[PDB]
């Protein structure tokens, strides 16, 4: 049947506004960077030392207007970049990351430091602090501070990212309402991989890798309007292409900017072959509802892939 209508009403109920439309967002966000920059201050005045600075920008899906609403028990992800100014070379990467984890020691809980983020827990939502250090006093490159704490030598260094340029393709990749049926697929499938994958470790698909496949592979489908249906069956089935035989089935998906990574990297085996098998049924839902005379049954064969927002029409 025809479900573009469903489809839209779907979009509506998992849209979570970008931060230039949602106050709440920002004022969730300032409240972080405000407890980081007096947080520094306490940590450095009390070691005697002069405070580091830092110049914030907006990352990620609520940057990207990407964003959607957390399922029922969930958390939605403020993720920010703080540029502090110094030169890479002169810091540890990992002992950086440990003025923001101290800054923020007295804030909710407390902070942890992960791979490539010191992380703050909050009530309903987390803010993800990506931290680079200047540019210029870094010879002209943005490099993010990677590593954990007592991780080896190996496993920790300043590398080289481009979070504003990784925005900006997304952004310029299409315009008005194709832009808006390319953010709406890729909002359909955060909220797939939500429903379908644990939170719990790698499993789940990250968004910017969902983000990163759609830039390579989302093609527009419009005739007597914009067909979302057509558009992730398309895109669903140009996933699974590029999937190919190593050890078994993976999909490596490039980020378009630096460093280049696979997005999907972290991902196990089994975790890939899983991943593979519930975009093969989701691309059998996204069939079967082209397929379906009846609207009840075209929509519940999609409910069971997107979840119980996804609307079901009686009858």
């Amino acid at each position: 049947a025809p479900v573009q209508k469903q489809f839209r009403e779907f979009h509506d109920r998992i849209k979570l506004a970008q931060y230039d439309e949602n106050q709440t967002l920002r004022d969730e966000r300032d409240a972080v960077l405000t407890a980081v920059r007096e947080g520094l201050k306490k940590v450095f005045a009390d070691r005697g030392e002069a405070a580091p600075t830092f110049t914030p920008f907006n990352q990620g899906s609520y940057a990207m207007n990407t964003g959607v609403k957390p399922l029922e028990g969930g958390e939605y992800d403020i993720d920010v970049g703080i540029i502090l100014n110094i030169a890479k070379d002169d810091h540890d990467p990992v002992e950086v990351k440990k003025w923001i984890r101290d800054a923020l020691k007295d804030y909710g809980n407390g902070a942890e430091i992960r791979r490539s983020c010191v992380t703050v827990f909050k009530p309903g939502y987390h803010v993800d602090l990506a931290v680079y250090a200047d540019p210029e006093l870094s010879g002209g490159t943005l490099c993010i501070a990677k590593g954990k704490e007592n991780s080896g030598d190996e496993h920790r260094l300043w590398q080289i990212s481009d979070p504003q340029g990784f925005q900006d393709r997304i952004a310029s990749k299409l315009s008005g309402d194709d832009a808006a049926q390319f953010r709406r697929c890729i909002r359909y499938l955060k909220r797939w991989r939500d429903f379908r994958f644990s939170s719990d470790g790698n499993a789940a698909p990250l968004g910017i890798g969902l983000t990163a496949a759609a830039y390579w592979w989302f093609q527009v489908s419009k005739g007597s309007g914009y067909d979302d249906r057509d558009a992730l069956e398309q895109f669903v089935q140009t996933m699974l292409d590029n999937f190919h035989d190593g050890s078994g089935p993976r999909l490596t998906v490039e980020l378009p900017v630096q460093p280049y990574n696979d997005v999907f990297e972290k991902m196990t085996g089994m975790q890939m072959e899983s991943f593979k098998s519930k975009l093969q049924a989701l691309l059998n839902a996204l069939k079967t509802a082209k397929s379906r005379l009846e609207l009840h049954d075209a929509c519940k064969a999609l409910a069971d892939h997107f979840g119980s927002e996804f609307p079901v029409p009686e009858k």
